[PDB]
């Protein structure tokens, strides 16, 4: 499922995201745009041989299993295929595990790169919420 961009920030309101761990809403959403232009299925390979997956494009060496990513570690004890559903619910779960983990949304180099230091605010800026 490709959302738009409100319909995705209302999706990640309703799912406890507005504000975890300091994020405000428009974080979330500016990462989502930029890892997978709000694409559910996106997925993208990695030189290191992990893939990413899904709307927060989260990667299989650390988090997630998808049956070839050797000496890999599943901390979100999901199959990689869980975070492609049109139901974002795995994705946000595993992204909360990942926000926790030290380094904030700095995890998500598009986050730190395209977002971060940003007017995020615009990326939720006449959605109904
Ligand atoms: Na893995």
């Amino acid at each position: 499922k490709v959302f738009g961009r409100c319909e995705l920030a209302a999706a990640m309101k309703r799912h406890g995201l507005d504000n975890y761990r300091g994020y405000s809403l428009g974080n979330w959403v500016c990462a989502a745009k930029f890892e997978s232009n709000f694409n559910t299925q996106a997925t993208n390979r990695n030189t290191d041989g992990s893939t990413d997956y899904g709307i927060l494009q989260i990667n299989s060496r650390w988090w997630c299993n998808d049956g070839r990513t050797p000496g890999s570690r599943n901390l979100c004890n999901i199959p990689c295929s869980a975070l492609l559903s049109s139901d974002i619910t795995a994705s946000v779960n595993c992204a909360k595990k990942i926000v926790s983990d030290g380094n904030g949304m700095n995890a998500w180099v598009a986050w730190r790169n395209r977002c971060k230091g940003t007017d995020v605010q615009a990326w939720i800026r006449g959605c109904r919420l």
